């Protein structure tokens, strides 16, 4: 509302997912009109680009060209690229940008190491966010520069708010964030689908079962986010005795179940900041 | 901008499930809450404490929600249902509509103790789940040997304020039951983990909380808004060489997948078991 | 265009009898050489039409594209034994898994400036023109260069360029994939031998089984996990079995294989480094 | 090809299976799409919506499948089948050529059910899988007691057009459903997995998928092109101390082989109880 | 002595090559019956010199000692088929796998009292002479019918009698015995392959150590875990691979596979009966 007002312009070096699910975020929020965001990519016959095009945003193949169209300037490429961005447009960078990095791992430093070579106070927030902004619940924490002005702050929150859940971190949250809720959402389409085949495994039609499954999870995420109760009290509010959750709760606690999403999140978070010890 | 102006709803049984749909059904707009009783055996439940500052009637007496009611909710333990409908059977008539929430029990069984007394007995036999409080429900429904047409419509109008509802045929109803009626209990055991993980990885218990939750929630929405297979909004999400396919590796060595699939077949037996030994 | 192999084993035999069943290359235009002159597989070029020698000289002498099918091991040896002979007209294509271009093109400088070097990486089914194949071209290698060996290398099957970065997680999935479905089709075969099918019938209907699945697989533009559940009948004799793959594993085992052909291809070049 | 001259198909079932065997066989130029009808108890399905596009002829009633059909094929769920004998078995003549595809029910059955309405049906039982889409199926069939010579010669044709088709002693198809049956199933699982594999060492996911079905379907056209063993084509494929032996291991170390012979066997022994049920 | 076979797959060919090769039965003293005459086995008996034919009725009537080499669901038939024809001077052997004496003397007792039988339990090394049999002697099998039968197996590897209620078990250990073996030769080949040897010296290399540590064995007195002691050298590299395979259950594995053998070999014999 007060953020169309402003009449911004967002640029994406990057045009693959996680670009692609933004913009369409940010377009279906109302807070951007799809023709004030430029994506730039060397490679522009990905998929996500044609998707892109038939929103209405501004593709070019020149980085350039998309940080001189860009007020808000999201980097949306694989933390081993973002040096070499950064070395091709840090001349680009103007004192009126804030570059908003979603690279997983890379660090606030690195960023503005390279870019102070250029101007000396580069405003730098860093981002992680999930896919579901595409459906406005996306799950988004930053953390700000030592330049991002506190207006900065709160501009990058009223924005990735308008997608979803945002608040500020402290970025050395910002690894664990990511093996929870940035690949979050993945562990979450493995469950839907085996829930699914467990549905079929029982006799439910494939369509039936998927949209069940899907339900039953959305509907368990909102009652717990709508609670000030523990998961495991929920957990004990469904189970009636001898009946049926419990009797299935026991088989996913055999086979360590809870375990194994610890694990995701545990590698996950690894792998994150190994991404960045190999950059750096 | 639905309201059903001439339905009375009564609860027989006010624990977990028949809060959650009064709640729901009152927050949806749909009944007034003085239109809704509850019986309970047990008056000093947590749940019908909190039943009374909704505005529900209740009573200890089921006779009285049966004369009260139109639409009944059999909101009982499984066993627990033969001994009920012996009570209330020759108070059931005409005008009642019967939803039997109880898991497992056929239509045939309460028909059955029902046409002693008279003939016709509409029912109706559910399976819901406790989402309805936020009314984000998932509930099935098959309807018996006399229900009218007009009679599922009303129940799949009112079903539908608190969530997703459909009609489907009644042996379905038992692996229903394994998948969204035992699901929220998955999904709140996934949250914990996943939780867990978050403050083994250095984040604040709340937060972890609160990211875990978002992010099954905006995944099972993505899918449900979406046309794709779960497998290629997986593929979406995972970069290559990157953090989350790191991840699922570490989730497919444990046979995370077969373990859901364990789970709704187990909850799913144990739902024939307890009918079959109902019989 | 005359084709030289420097190493007649497994692929150099496979390569060389799909191309001439492709019709894109005559047996008597190809030339192959080999160290030990009595593999079977040398004898099968023989019989296939193809020239062979012991000499690497003459094979380097006598073609224009040089395939290298020797093993990564054996590579700067073959480099310093014919680097002299490298000339403006050839194309130098290596198929050694693991091993860089750069390290070709090191030893190869040294002779003559500029060397056209292409990295390849291939897998049996070649021989029945059903290959897949990723290519690399080289710092010196010319356009018409990569788009030559597209299309020589499409006649046997799957072909497209990738950048060299690639060609290592390329190895762990296509170069050692047919092994992978060797193996399972000897286990299905096996499980269906259990239950009382003959050996013959069981591996015929397994292998047909497997390619029916990769070709509507290759053919259709849904997700497999989506052509997987268009197989699965509620409550059916599919859906049963897949519950039993899962329980054990099945996929995380997949994923092992290429993570640990992968991890091996680029231990073998860190060794060779 | 005077076998399918004037031969006119007809579908009981319009789901999954008879989609494909109906694109098959209008792709195979076999059949015409329009000679082919199909009927279904829920004319709201994603299928039927194809069937439509293709031209095919669709009904709600299965007593309009029969009366129009030469070759019926029954293609629902074992369960329903006593159900549809009971519906169209009066409208069974001797022209019909029945040709059930439902797993684990076995020829005597059908011919007791339909011997009540007319002494001499011609039954034949069928295990095919979905590949017939792409014409490279894998058929058997049985013929039934009272199907003629030319009956089951009819059957070989007309699935040969699509695939592999031989005819086996009835007593083989419900291990041949656990294998090539629900083959097609285990492919598509290993191909996920092999992508994601690819993935997680750096592929884009469209070449891994890409690469990985190359890789399975090349392997398969070698075993079937071969009188080698798969052991000996593995053995051909593994360098010492390579890349390729070095994962053979850790599939070994899974027992990834046990896993492939659980799967078999639990899709026969699943086929045995849907039939020893109804 | 005269010697016929029905059936004419695997173990008939194993049987008819190790008599003939050693020297204890001429080629054409010996007919074999099958009703696929078009099974490669059935070519092999062709091109060794045995009479063959597809009538049972005429191996019956050509052969003193008859071997029932069919599958194990398939002797009721051949004894209904064939029971009119068995005379006094027949040996009947039968080595289908379960298949009790009684039921075989039951279905031939309904044609011609005291029917003289033999049941067999062998395996496939037979072909190379160092086969492992056990026999059973029938209810009318006359001293020298037993004394006999252990003087022709004997010639093709070890042969001793046993009771009857053994055999089940025999099956499981030395009847299936020689596909444990082959499985365990793969394995050991794909290490050698996996350590760096050519395929063909592991293959050779693993089959010597398992034949030379099989005859070691035979040839002494001690237990096998004493030869066992005998080979691991304090700290070294045997007693630390002998470590990983007792970590994996290894032992355990070779003892589930003799019951589970043994069980499937009692349940097609209660199927049958
Ligand atoms: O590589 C991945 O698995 C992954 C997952 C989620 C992510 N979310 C975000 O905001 N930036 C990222 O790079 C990102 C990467
Ligand atoms: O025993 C349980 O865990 C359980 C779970 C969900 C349920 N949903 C419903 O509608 N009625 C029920 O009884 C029910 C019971
Ligand atoms: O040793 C191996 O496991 C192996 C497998 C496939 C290969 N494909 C190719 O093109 N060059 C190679 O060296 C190669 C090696
Ligand atoms: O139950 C299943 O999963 C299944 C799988 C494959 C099949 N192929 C066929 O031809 N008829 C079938 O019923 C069939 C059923
Ligand atoms: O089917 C089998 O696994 C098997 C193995 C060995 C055998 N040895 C013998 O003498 N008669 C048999 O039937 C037999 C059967």
């Amino acid at each position: 509302e007060n953020l169309y007002f402003q009449s911004m312009s967002v640029g994406f070096i990057g045009a693959g997912q996680l670009a692609f699910a933004l913009a369409k975020g940010f377009t279906a929020a109302g807070v951007l009109a799809a023709h004030k965001i430029m994506a730039s990519s060397p490679d522009m016959d990905l998929a996500t680009v044609s998707a892109l095009r038939k929103m209405g945003v501004k593709l070019t193949p020149h980085n350039k060209e998309t940080v001189q169209h860009s007020d808000v300037l999201f980097l949306a490429v694989k933390p081993h690229i973002i040096p070499f961005i950064l070395d091709e447009i840090g001349a680009d960078i103007e004192d009126r940008h804030i570059v908003v990095s979603c690279a997983a791992g890379v660090t606030i430093s690195s960023i503005e190491k390279k870019l102070s070579a250029f101007r000396p106070a580069p405003r730098v927030i860093r981002c992680m966010t999930n896919t579901p902004v595409v459906v406005r619940e996306g799950a988004t924490v930053y953390a700000t520069g030592t330049h991002a002005q506190v207006e900065d702050g709160r501009l990058m929150e009223q924005l990735l708010s308008s997608v979803g859940f945002c608040t500020e971190v402290e970025e050395d949250l910002i690894d664990a964030v990511t093996g929870l809720s940035g690949s979050g959402p993945a562990y979450a389409f493995t469950a839907l689908d085996a829930l699914a085949d467990g549905g079929v495994k029982m006799g439910l039609p494939r369509r039936l079962a998927v949209r069940l499954g899907a339900q039953a999870l959305l509907g368990a995420a909102k009652m717990l986010l709508h609670s000030e109760q523990h998961p495991g009290q929920l957990k004990d509010n469904v189970s009636s005795p001898g009946g049926a959750t419990i009797h299935a709760l026991h088989v996913l606690e055999s086979g360590g179940f809870r375990s194994l999403l610890i694990n995701a999140v545990e590698a996950s978070c690894i792998r994150t900041r190994e991404l960045q010890s190999m950059a750096d």
